[PDB]
């Protein structure tokens, strides 16, 4: 004679641009109840990319196409002539990389600093990696290793750079999710 | 460009008589789906305690009440005009214990060997345990350990059953399930 609502769950690996659900229902049938459902404890009303639907003996919360904007806690609260009971589960909307700031092919003078920027933006935040060529055929590829420092941003700063620092060079972007974002730039070192 | 069914899982601990939902659907919204409900490969009908919604973008499976037959793997197909995916989940319906057998109070003659019964039904199947008082004001319960064999079926048979086998026994039922069954008799021995 209590009143508990039925533990519901989103899948694992939701991302952006796919569809989710939830639905909200008792745990033994009482059929004397209504339902509202709640975004961070503030109420989610049927409109805007997020539609609830109502029936008798349960409810459906579905948002399409979902945004990372999505992530958080969703709550229904079941009412029933005389008691309220909820259940609250987290929603997390991730991402795979998307391009911010590509790498580009660059002409420098020897001795100077340059900075080759690859940012990009997703959830998990990606990991950047550098790496270069050391062989101009471009098919070899070795991590880094005294006047190359990584910037925790992505960037790569190549210090006073001279002959064997050309060549071609390839920034990894990952976080696990979806598909890895690369590019190859070269560069070319002159004499003033 | 593909098709796959969104996952859905059964709360852990369903017991008979709850009910039980299941909703299909898909990641990415398509728009021209059907939906098909099976049951250990068998097609499950929208009548008999079993009632299966259709909409346009999800369908939802509904047992209510749940009895103990209802277990087994459910499995939703999607069909999308080319392809068809399809997810399976399995329940399992639990039961706290249930009297089949309770023991009784027995009175019966010295040397003789006699059985007490103390079977039940559950999902999990109980576990059965038997104890005495050894102080027949009745509060004092301990385990058992000569002439007294507990049989795996629950049943306690005492052999050559004297003076001191008298006293105040109790079988305890238990699964994890619910509440445990549990049940006090008298065993009286007489000289004929
Ligand atoms: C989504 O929900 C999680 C946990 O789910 C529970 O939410 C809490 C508040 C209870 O209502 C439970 O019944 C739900 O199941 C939240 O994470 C918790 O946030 C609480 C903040 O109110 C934390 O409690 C605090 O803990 C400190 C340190 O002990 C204490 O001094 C405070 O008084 C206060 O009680 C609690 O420890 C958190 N637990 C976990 C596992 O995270 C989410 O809120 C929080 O999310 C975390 C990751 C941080 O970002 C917090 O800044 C944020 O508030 C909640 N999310 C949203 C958006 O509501
Ligand atoms: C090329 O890069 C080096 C070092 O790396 C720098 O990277 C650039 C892109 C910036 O992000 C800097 O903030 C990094 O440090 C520069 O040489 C460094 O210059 C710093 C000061 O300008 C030095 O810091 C000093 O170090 C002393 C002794 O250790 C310390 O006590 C002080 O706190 C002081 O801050 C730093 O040590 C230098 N690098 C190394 C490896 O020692 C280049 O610029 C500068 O070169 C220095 C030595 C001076 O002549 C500056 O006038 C000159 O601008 C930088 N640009 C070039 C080489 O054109
Ligand atoms: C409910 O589902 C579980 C596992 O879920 C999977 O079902 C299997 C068959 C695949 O379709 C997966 O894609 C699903 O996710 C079943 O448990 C499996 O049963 C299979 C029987 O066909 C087992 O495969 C066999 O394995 C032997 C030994 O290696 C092999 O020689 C055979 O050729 C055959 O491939 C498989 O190993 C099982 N796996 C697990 C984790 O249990 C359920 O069926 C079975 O349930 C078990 C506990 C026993 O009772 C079996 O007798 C029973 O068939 C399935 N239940 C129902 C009612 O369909
Ligand atoms: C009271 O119980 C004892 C022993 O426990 C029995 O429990 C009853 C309820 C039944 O479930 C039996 O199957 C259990 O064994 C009985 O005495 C046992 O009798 C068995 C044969 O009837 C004996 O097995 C034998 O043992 C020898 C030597 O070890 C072995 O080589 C053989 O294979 C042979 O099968 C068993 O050993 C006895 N118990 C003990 C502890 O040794 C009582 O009944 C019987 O007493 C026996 C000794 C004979 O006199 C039978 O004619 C008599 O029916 C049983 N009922 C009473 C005491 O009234």
């Amino acid at each position: 004679g209590e009143l508990n609502v039925s533990p519901f769950v989103f899948r694992e690996n939701v991302m952006v641009g796919e569809k989710v659900t939830a639905t909200c229902t008792t745990v033994t049938e009482d059929a004397q109840i209504s339902f509202k459902w709640f975004k961070n404890g503030k109420q989610i009303n049927d409109n805007e990319h997020i539609k609830v639907l109502y029936y008798t003996d349960f409810s459906l919360l579905s948002i399409n196409p979902v945004k990372a904007d999505d992530s958080g806690n969703y709550t229904c609260v079941i009412t029933a002539k005389e008691k309220s009971s909820k259940f609250t589960a987290t929603l997390t909307v991730k991402a795979s990389p998307e391009w911010l700031i590509q790498p580009e092919n660059v002409e420098s003078v020897m001795g100077s600093n340059i900075s080759l920027q690859c940012s990009v933006t997703g959830i998990p935040t990606p990991t950047i990696n550098w790496k270069k060529s050391e062989t101009s055929s471009g098919t070899d590829f070795k991590s880094l290793s005294s006047n190359a420092i990584i910037l925790p941003g992505g960037t790569l700063n190549l210090l006073r750079i001279i002959k064997s620092d050309e060549g071609l060079y390839e920034c990894q972007a990952s976080n696990g999710i979806g598909n890895d974002l690369r590019k190859t730039v070269t560069i070319s070192v002159f004499i003033p």
